[PDB]
RNA sequence: UUUUUUUUUU
């Protein structure tokens, strides 16, 4: 017990290309650094979690005065001992890819073999494949821009040629846009009153000053107050500068948003203040949802991410790029960032405006070659603020009888009964009762408003959601309407929240962060924080990936702050004491240095923007060089990247793909053995975090129902794919009808939706790319057939492949064995979860992502036959003693050595295959004779019982 | 609240 959780999180995966350093003398070799150096730095602990959920971060930062850097690792674990090896191995390997030590140069329980054996027309099948394949057997440039030019669409980047917009000139565009306005200016009472508003803006005492910087500067950077008016007013400012100045179509401004609900909303908003509709002057981009506006004078408010997929095309006829909210420090921020950088390095005329009312300018100005910083003072409406204390004191709640701690620190002008409540509460936990007394006292205070409050997740969310409906007071619907605000509840949901409730109905928010920054809610007035931000940590060395609830920063608190006191007067609720709120960081960390990177590689290749690691070392806070090389190594052993670190077709089409490559290398395979919609709608199931079974109270495990849906093949995406064909068939008959039939059968609608959308998604980008059409037609998959489907098989087999190397072999019960035999537990909620003495017809899985809990987990398990793992499961495949054949170095199976060495002779077979389909999508179901004979031959593998001749199992 | 689901992708 808990030793086995200490050898998993002590399991090292890549020590071979981080110059063999791995956690047994990681700590060592730091040790003997420091103590060479005098380096008098030691390790910072971060408790995470609650109580029972108690986990730890650990950050170390060495100076190397050699190369003038900070070396920094922050890593996770379940407890410090863990934590801080990792932490001590990250910085370690960034100190060998760093040429400041030396690579390692000294040095430091085997499975029941399972046998495999092939009929002799399957294996003279494979012969005669090898024989055809001839198969051996063993015995920098910047992003194009451009100033607005006639018969050109900005947005679609492409051009018009089309309607009567062939002789009209860009002067022309003009000089009407001006007639338009200024007749709107002149009639309209609706736009005056729009304009009478807007002057009242504390940035529109700003607006000469703004336009002037923005025309003398290439790169300016706004701060103002939450609600001021940057979003909904800069834009129209330099639109309305042009336009007046007779310039009219020579504007077109791109206004990037964290958050696809904050992007559609501001963009509502905008439109409905120049008294237009949506398309005309005003458009949005996000996922699953465009509407563009004119070719000429139009302002687009786009997310980061859509924007860079609009990169590949490039940026001819903007003139001005307004990014918002660099604070949040995203991944794909800090990316555009160092892509507008050299954007405007490049042309001199391009516009980049960076507002964010949270921002340390100094650092964003000396990352921008010193640039002008123009303040925005005063507030729309002042927001007042209290702290647990106050909370404390004013609701006179002291907790029930139930069982460095911030809430122990208190000013003496509150009273010791305060302070007693105080040391009584608990800092991790979130108290339902303090936050219902909270409520009771905002009801008392016979203020109306709407009630926003911020919680880390969907679990916190919902139990709270469930609390306050069974409360009398809270439950009644014709007094309150309680509403989540999660990224994953059904978009009308999520619109809902911005929708007026009825008189007499206050409106209470139950939000993540989408509700944090960027949106303005007319009616909220009180705003509680909890001040927890849910995290999700992954540790590189290990395959772990871990969901942390942290405590949030103080430019996370002023944002969820700044959602009241916009269209009236508000209040701040922190529910944290203020010990606790001055212990705050101010920024939280950036996600460039805890996520990998190879996606973001992939970019950098697509974009040409040259070496990653020079990209990458160009960013405002370069990223970890282990996690670049981590990342560029991945890209090499995938074949994205040709030997010369070059985008292959292959690397090309993945990173179209709004997927991993891993995920897009299996779908293309897919593609050529004609399941495409099947490893399309697999691969979106493995890149979503919503959930598809729903769990009612109390449920610990899958209902005999929702088990029932895998049928007799013990897969979680079969299970998923029969769930999404009758919601499919269900929807075709009306809304209501599915949300019956989801509701009744134990889905989750938004993440059918989505998965849905997914799949569309990747099958369009596949017919884009050249694939036929007859490679993705729909196939039913019947579950409840106990034996062989092929096509089925195919598809999960090619899920060992798109899942590598998440493969682990059940021993009893919930428990499994990960790579080199790593205790793990099968997750809650997998089909293949049960309390009894369960056996299944074999014992190896395919899962999709192994979670750090008080248990490793392995979750979305797929049951997968041992010729299915052997072909694409693994990478290793070598012959050990008494002829028994070992995969991954630890998985044993008794097949003969030579058919082994002839099956594994069909990995570079595949690999070939896929660089064919690479080469020409259109020809793939019309190949060479070999390699139509390989992928008849791969089928026959792949089929369920191809290595149970003469077994009994 | 007995951690299944921070955010993001023409
Ligand atoms: N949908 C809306 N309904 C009512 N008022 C709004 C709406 N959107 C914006 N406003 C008002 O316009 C002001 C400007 O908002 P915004 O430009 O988003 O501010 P910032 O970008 O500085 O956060 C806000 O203070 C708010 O009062
Ligand atoms: F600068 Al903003 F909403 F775009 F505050």
């Amino acid at each position: 017990e808990q030793r086995d959780m200490n050898e998993a999180e002590a399991f090292d995966v890549n020590a071979a290309i981080h110059g063999n350093w791995t956690i047994e003398n990681a700590k060592e070799r730091l040790n003997i650094y420091k103590q060479t150096n005098n380096i008098r730095d030691d390790y910072k602990y971060t408790p995470v979690g609650p109580e029972h959920a108690r986990s730890f971060l650990a950050e170390l930062s060495i100076y190397v005065p050699a190369l003038n850097r900070t070396v920094t690792a922050r890593e996770s674990g379940s407890n410090k001992k863990s934590a801080s090896k990792s932490c001590a191995l990250s910085l370690v390997r960034q100190l060998f890819h760093l040429n400041v030590i030396e690579p390692f140069s000294g040095t430091l329980e085997q499975l029941k073999p399972y046998p495999v054996k092939l009929s002799p027309n399957l294996i003279n099948k494979i012969d005669e494949v090898i024989k055809g394949l001839d198969l051996p057997v063993v015995n920098s440039s910047v992003i194009p821009w451009a100033p607005p030019q006639a018969n050109w669409n900005t947005w679609h980047a492409c051009n018009i040629d089309e309607g009567e917009l062939a002789t009209t000139s860009i002067d022309d565009l003009s000089m009407d846009y001006e007639r338009s306005l200024r007749d709107r200016r002149q009639n309209d009472n609706e736009y005056r009153q729009f304009l009478e508003f807007r002057e009242k803006l504390p940035i529109a005492a700003m607006r000469s000053e703004i336009l002037t910087a923005i025309n003398d500067n290439p790169v300016v950077i706004i701060r103002g107050n939450t609600g001021c008016g940057k979003t909904t007013q800069i834009a129209q400012y330099i639109l309305d500068d042009y336009i007046c100045s007779g310039q009219g179509g020579y504007a077109n401004i791109y206004v990037t948003q964290p958050r696809r609900i904050s992007a559609i909303s501001v963009a509502e908003r905008v439109a409905r203040e120049r008294c237009e509709q949506l398309g005309d002057t005003v458009g949005y981009s996000v996922r699953f949802e465009s509407v563009f506006p004119r070719p000429y004078g139009a302002i687009l408010f786009c997310t980061v991410g859509v924007l860079l997929r609009k990169l590949e095309a490039g940026l001819r006829g903007v003139s001005h790029i307004i990014v918002d909210e660099i604070h949040e420090r995203d991944v794909n921020s800090d990316f555009l960032l160092v892509i507008l950088r050299d954007m405007v390095d490049t042309y001199p005329d391009l516009h980049v405006i960076l507002m964010s009312a949270t921002i340390d300018t100094t650092k964003f100005s000396k990352y921008f070659g010193i640039c002008p910083v123009l303040e925005v003072p005063g507030r729309a409406f002042p927001v007042q603020q209290f702290f647990l204390e106050d909370i404390i004191q004013m609701t006179d709640f002291v907790p029930s009888a139930e069982s460095i701690n911030y809430n122990k620190v208190c000013e003496d002008k509150y009273s010791q009964k305060t302070r007693n409540a105080m040391a009584m509460l608990s800092e991790s936990d979130v108290s339902f009762e303090l936050l219902e007394a909270l409520l009771m006292h905002i009801k008392s205070k016979n203020i109306p408003g709407a009630i926003l409050v911020f919680l880390p997740g969907w679990n916190l969310i919902f139990a709270l959601m469930k609390f306050l409906q069974n409360t009398n007071i809270f439950g009644d619907t014709s007094q309150y309407q309680i509403l989540p605000c999660h990224s994953q509840i059904p978009r009308d949901e999520q619109r809902k929240v911005f929708e007026p409730v009825p008189e007499g109905v206050t409106k209470i928010i139950l939000s993540t962060n989408i509700a944090e920054t960027s949106i303005t809610i007319d009616d909220i007035v009180f705003v509680i924080d909890i001040c927890k931000a849910r995290m999700k940590l992954f540790t590189s060395h290990n395959n772990l990936t871990s969901y942390a609830t942290v405590w949030a920063s103080k430019t996370n608190l002023e944002q969820r702050k700044g959602r009241a006191g916009r269209v009236r007067p508000g209040f701040c609720f922190t529910l944290c004491s203020r010990a606790r709120f001055q212990a705050l960081e101010d920024n939280l960390t950036p996600e460039m240095f805890r996520t990998p990177l190879h996606e973001m590689a992939l970019t950098i290749k697509l974009l040409r923007l040259g070496s990653i690691h020079h990209f990458l070392s160009k960013a405002l806070e370069p990223p970890p060089v282990d996690a670049v090389i981590e990342a560029e190594v991945l890209l090499r052993e995938m074949r994205c990247l040709d030997a010369n670190d070059e985008l292959t077709p292959l690397g090309r089409l993945l990173a179209r793909l709004p997927i991993e490559p891993r995920l897009g290398k299996m779908m293309v395979l897919g593609a050529v053995f004609g399941c495409a919609d099947l490893m399309a709608i697999m691969a979106s199931y493995s890149s979503t975090f919503s959930e598809v079974f729903s769990l009612d109270i109390g449920q610990r495990r899958l209902a005999n129902h929702q088990k029932a849906l895998s049928g007799t093949k013990c897969s979680d995406h079969v299970a998923m794919i029969v769930a999404s064909q009758m919601w499919r068939r269900e929807k075709q008959r009306g809304e209501h009808m599915e949300a019956r039939f989801c509701d009744w059968k134990g889905l989750q609608m938004s993440t059918m939706n989505v998965i849905w959308d997914a799949k569309q998604q990747l099958l369009d980008l596949l017919q884009q790319a050249g694939f036929p059409e007859e490679c993705m037609i729909s196939h039913e998959v019947d579950e409840r057939i106990d034996g062989d489907d092929p096509v089925l098989d195919v598809s999960l087999a090619l899920l060992c492949l798109g899942l590598y190397p998440n493969i682990c072999v059940h021993k009893e019960k919930r428990k499994v064995l990960t790579t080199e035999s790593k205790a793990a537990l099968l997750h809650k909620t997998s089909v293949n979860c049960s309390n009894l003495a369960v056996t299944f017809p074999y014992p190896f899985f395919v899962f999709g992502e192994k979670i750090r809990t008080r248990a490793v987990s392995c979750k979305q398990l797929s049951m997968v036959s041992p010729l299915q793992v052997i072909l694409f499961g693994s990478r290793k495949i070598d012959l050990a003693a008494n002829n028994i054949v070992r995969v991954d170095n630890w998985l044993n199976f008794d097949i003969e050595p030579e058919l082994a060495a002839k099956i594994g002779a069909l990995k570079p077979a595949l690999e070939d295959l896929i660089t064919v389909a690479c080469d020409n999508p259109s020809d793939i179901l019309r190949l060479e004779e070999p390699y139509a004979q390989l992928v008849k031959v791969v089928k026959d593998l792949c089929v369920k019982s191809a290595g149970d001749f003469g077994l009994q199992r």
